[PDB]
């Protein structure tokens, strides 16, 4: 459209698959915050670095130039020519992932690449309308209960719902006051896209 929209909420919510949709609707590029921390594990694990090291992991970061494709069928991220998608939506990845994300330099890492890109996007993540996009447009936040959320990611994990439940739990954005809010248990993801698109156009 204009400028942005963003599409925040917790792990297995939907915001994926629904900025996808949207972003295509829209004929414009939906950026995945997460592929690019990810990407920010799988380097750390594969590098075989202490991810406390933050000053060595940003450097190994920032070395490799990672950056991430956006494609309309879905986003990928490169790091030195090498395409590394396949390897991200994995257990091990989801794991690991926190250690990183938390780290400050990591996220700024994250939000640099990110404000990058020229509007208009849709942008999906955790702080897409609080901390990386406040001035966003059209911010919408989408909730989902933990067994919601778990039934869903176990369909794309070896693991099964109940294992995935109890990872999520101990793993537990708080949504930006000008978005709306949303709760995926209640509506089909098919229902989300649409809704969330006739907010956008009108
Ligand atoms: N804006 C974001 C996006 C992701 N993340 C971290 O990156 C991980 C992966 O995000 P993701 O969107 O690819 O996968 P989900 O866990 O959200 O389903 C998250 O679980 C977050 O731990 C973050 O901290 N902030």
């Amino acid at each position: 459209m204009r400028g942005i929209v963003t599409i925040d909420g917790p792990s297995a919510s939907g915001k994926s698959s629904v900025a996808r949709r949207v972003a295509a609707a829209l004929g414009v590029p939906y950026l995945s915050s997460g592929l690019l921390y990810r990407a920010a594990a799988f380097l750390a694990l594969r590098a075989g670095v202490d991810p406390g090291d933050e000053e060595g992991l940003l450097a190994l970061l920032e070395g490799l130039g990672v950056r991430l494709l956006a494609q309309a069928e879905g986003n990928r991220v490169l790091a030195d020519g090498e395409d590394l998608t396949s390897f991200l939506h994995t257990p091990e990845v989801d794991r690991v992932v926190s250690a990183v994300a938390r780290l400050p330099g990591v996220r700024a890492w994250v939000n640099r690449r990110l404000k990058e890109v020229p509007p208009p996007f849709v942008a999906e993540g955790r702080d897409m309308g609080t901390a990386v996009f406040p001035e966003a447009a059209h911010k919408f936040y989408l909730t989902a209960s933990p067994e919601v959320r778990a039934w869903r990611r176990a369909r794309e994990r070896p693991q099964a719902y109940e294992e995935v439940l109890r990872d999520l739990l101990r793993r537990d954005s708080a949504p930006a006051p000008d978005a709306l809010v949303l709760d995926t248990g209640g509506m089909t993801l098919d229902e989300v896209v649409a809704w969330v698109l006739a907010h956008i156009r009108r």
